[PDB]
């Protein structure tokens, strides 16, 4: 089912936002076609982390992941960082060829930073380009403010709705901000 | 002079692709207004690096920076990374207030990472938003290919020419790819 036009959408949770101090604890992927139609949904993987890493999280993160249950899921997981990377790679490979899709989503420079340090082979499977929806949001804010203020932010507390809300944010801009 | 909706455009040259292992050897900036009108061109600075750093560059960067003149300009530079940062901030300070502008250019996630590592005072001067022209390049190649070819890009290896082309690539999308 491969197709170099298909897009790889990704969302990550981390113990914090610094790739040197922090680690990935959840990953999720969704492959669309070039026109934002879902082809398939990757695994949502909580990635095992030892207790020292888990206790080493700052205050805001310790609360947010604990109350979400991600901490407990991460504590129980038998899937390592490398194993999750391979699981996501095994899935992405039947839909998108190597170095074809950019990373798609929101705030995905930070995602590329973490993939670079912690999953270098998955980072390498993307085209080096970034499809970041917030570029369009930033342009809409300046040049067509009504299109951005008209977007209906969804719930996104779970990883696949999070990605789907980003895909729907691109749709909104394709429909109301992009002459085609 | 200052105006919080002015945009800071930046292009770097590096010794390699790792923002943490490699270094910055050239930088330039251009300030436009929020409608892509060039307000001012910042200085083009070659940054001195020890000879070992230049000899250690891979094959592509040895070729490319050798034949552009940059390798020789690096060797002959007496401007350290920090002085190039202070010189660029001195210019940008006249045109954009602190934290107002995103970082604008092509694949500027790579640029921000190098700045974050090597020029964190300059990185901190940008709004946290990334204004990535190549996000639109990928959307245009997928949703309206013949506006992606309407755009004439001279293979411009002078730093300011690379930036002016980036500003012109976004102009071409505001006109032919975006509805306002
Ligand atoms: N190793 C390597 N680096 C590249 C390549 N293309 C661009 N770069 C890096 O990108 C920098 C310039 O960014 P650009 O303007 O090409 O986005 C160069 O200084 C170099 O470090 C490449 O094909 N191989």
């Amino acid at each position: 089912m491969q197709n170099p036009q298909n897009l790889i959408w990704i969302a990550l949770e981390m113990t914090g936002l610094d790739p040197d101090r922090d680690v990935i604890i959840e990953m999720a992927t969704i492959v669309t076609d070039s026109d934002l139609n879902t082809l398939a949904e990757g695994p949502v993987i909580a990635i095992h982390q030892p207790e020292e890493i888990l206790a080493g999280m700052d205050e805001w993160n310790t609360r947010q992941h604990g109350q979400s249950g991600l901490t407990q899921r991460v504590r129980e997981s038998t899937v390592s960082m490398a194993e999750a990377e391979a699981q996501t790679l095994a899935f992405l490979e039947q839909w998108v060829p190597k170095r074809s899709s950019p990373i798609c989503g929101n705030s995905i420079c930070q995602d590329r930073r973490f993939l670079y340090r912690h999953m270098p082979r998955l980072e390498g499977y993307f085209h080096y380009r970034n499809l970041d929806v917030s570029t369009l949001k930033e342009l809409a804010a300046r040049w067509a403010p009504q299109v951005r203020e008209s977007f209906k932010k969804g719930n996104t507390h779970l990883a696949l709705d999070d990605i789907r809300e980003s895909i729907a944010e691109l749709r909104h801009y394709r429909d109301h901000f992009i002459k085609l």
